[PDB]
């Protein structure tokens, strides 16, 4: 399924998506993506909307 990452960084804002078997694969894609992009933040996951948010 399609999982989404919402980034609210000090300098990097955006969204990205990944195709993944499960939320706990998507997190270990997104938690690579965030640390490729030097984003250090508080994370949340919303299972209802398959969306992760990182806020710097």
């Amino acid at each position: 399924d399609t999982y989404k990452l919402i980034l609210n960084g000090k300098t990097l804002k955006g969204e990205t998506t990944t195709e993944a078997v499960d939320a706990a694969t998507a997190e270990k894609v997104f938690k690579q993506y965030a640390n490729d992009n030097g984003v250090d933040g508080e994370w949340t996951y919303d299972d209802a909307t398959k969306t992760f948010t990182v806020t710097e």
